[PDB]
Protein backbone atom coordinates (compact mmCIF):
# COMPACT_ATOMS: atom_id res chain seq x y z
CA UNK A 1 0.00 0.00 0.00
CA UNK A 2 1.23 3.75 -0.53
CA UNK A 3 -0.18 4.83 2.70
CA UNK A 4 -0.42 3.17 5.98
CA UNK A 5 -3.15 3.93 8.86
CA UNK A 6 -0.43 4.49 11.95
CA UNK A 7 -0.87 5.92 15.73
CA UNK A 8 2.27 7.51 16.82
CA UNK A 9 2.53 7.98 20.55
CA UNK A 10 3.31 11.53 21.40
CA UNK A 11 6.38 11.98 24.05
CA UNK A 12 7.17 14.42 25.77
CA UNK A 13 10.31 16.23 24.70
CA UNK A 14 12.66 15.49 28.40
CA UNK A 15 11.67 12.09 28.26
CA UNK A 16 12.62 10.73 24.83
CA UNK A 17 15.70 8.31 25.47
CA UNK A 18 16.58 8.09 22.05
CA UNK A 19 16.93 11.85 20.83
CA UNK A 20 17.34 10.86 16.86
CA UNK A 21 17.71 8.34 14.33
CA UNK A 22 21.15 8.55 13.14
CA UNK A 23 23.63 10.54 11.96
CA UNK A 24 23.28 11.51 8.30
CA UNK A 25 19.85 12.80 6.75
CA UNK A 26 20.20 9.71 4.26
CA UNK A 27 20.17 7.48 7.41
CA UNK A 28 17.38 9.07 9.95
CA UNK A 29 14.77 9.10 6.90
CA UNK A 30 15.46 5.29 6.26
CA UNK A 31 15.75 4.79 10.27
CA UNK A 32 12.46 6.88 10.57
CA UNK A 33 10.41 4.74 8.20
CA UNK A 34 11.73 1.28 9.43
CA UNK A 35 10.52 2.25 12.85
CA UNK A 36 7.26 3.68 11.32
CA UNK A 37 6.65 0.45 10.34
CA UNK A 38 8.14 -1.85 12.89
CA UNK A 39 5.51 0.38 15.16
CA UNK A 40 8.50 1.85 17.13
CA UNK A 41 8.44 5.23 16.25
CA UNK A 42 7.05 8.55 18.98
CA UNK A 43 6.51 11.84 17.84
CA UNK A 44 7.32 15.23 19.79
CA UNK A 45 5.22 18.13 19.22
CA UNK A 46 7.61 21.04 17.94
CA UNK A 47 7.57 24.05 20.25
CA UNK A 48 9.82 26.81 21.70
CA UNK A 49 12.74 24.61 23.23
CA UNK A 50 11.97 21.62 21.55
CA UNK A 51 14.31 21.39 18.44
CA UNK A 52 17.86 22.08 20.41
CA UNK A 53 16.71 19.05 22.95
CA UNK A 54 17.16 16.84 20.25
CA UNK A 55 19.84 15.33 17.40
CA UNK A 56 19.51 16.71 13.86
CA UNK A 57 19.43 15.76 11.27
CA UNK A 58 16.17 16.03 12.92
CA UNK A 59 13.26 13.46 11.07
CA UNK A 60 9.31 15.85 10.81
CA UNK A 61 5.64 14.34 9.77
CA UNK A 62 4.69 17.15 7.79
CA UNK A 63 0.98 17.46 6.52
CA UNK A 64 0.84 16.39 2.96
CA UNK A 65 -2.99 16.93 1.77
CA UNK A 66 -6.34 18.87 3.34
CA UNK A 67 -8.14 13.55 6.37
CA UNK A 68 -9.34 9.77 5.78
CA UNK A 69 -10.66 7.95 8.83
CA UNK A 70 -9.46 10.88 11.59
CA UNK A 71 -6.08 9.91 9.83
CA UNK A 72 -4.00 13.06 8.41
CA UNK A 73 -1.69 12.45 5.67
CA UNK A 74 1.90 12.78 6.30
CA UNK A 75 4.97 12.69 4.73
CA UNK A 76 8.79 12.72 6.21
CA UNK A 77 11.02 15.81 5.55
CA UNK A 78 14.74 15.73 7.34
CA UNK A 79 16.61 18.60 8.22
CA UNK A 80 20.32 19.22 8.83
CA UNK A 81 22.04 22.43 9.40
CA UNK A 82 18.80 24.38 8.07
CA UNK A 83 18.56 22.60 5.10
CA UNK A 84 15.34 20.53 4.53
CA UNK A 85 15.31 17.42 2.15
CA UNK A 86 11.88 17.19 1.04
CA UNK A 87 8.61 19.52 0.59
CA UNK A 88 5.42 19.54 2.33
CA UNK A 89 2.81 21.22 4.11
CA UNK A 90 2.49 22.13 8.08
CA UNK A 91 5.04 20.26 10.98
CA UNK A 92 3.13 18.06 12.69
CA UNK A 93 5.94 17.33 14.77
CA UNK A 94 9.77 15.26 14.84
CA UNK A 95 9.69 11.68 15.01
CA UNK A 96 11.87 9.73 17.62
CA UNK A 97 12.43 6.09 18.48
CA UNK A 98 9.97 4.84 20.81
CA UNK A 99 11.84 2.39 23.43
CA UNK A 100 8.58 2.44 26.01
CA UNK A 101 8.54 6.17 26.94
CA UNK A 102 4.25 6.66 28.23
CA UNK A 103 2.66 9.18 25.66
CA UNK A 104 0.58 12.00 26.60
CA UNK A 105 -1.76 11.07 23.33
CA UNK A 106 -1.81 9.53 19.99
CA UNK A 107 -1.55 11.64 16.58
CA UNK A 108 -3.31 9.44 14.04
CA UNK A 109 -1.59 9.68 10.36
CA UNK A 110 -1.80 8.19 7.10
CA UNK A 111 2.19 7.91 5.93
CA UNK A 112 3.26 8.14 2.27
CA UNK A 113 5.34 4.75 2.35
Amino acid sequence: KTHVQLSLPVLQVRDVLVRGFGDSVEEVLSEARQHLKDGTCGLVEVEKGVLPQLEQPYVFIKRSDAAPHGHVMVELVAELEGIQYGRSGETLGVLVPHVGEIPVAYRKVLLRK
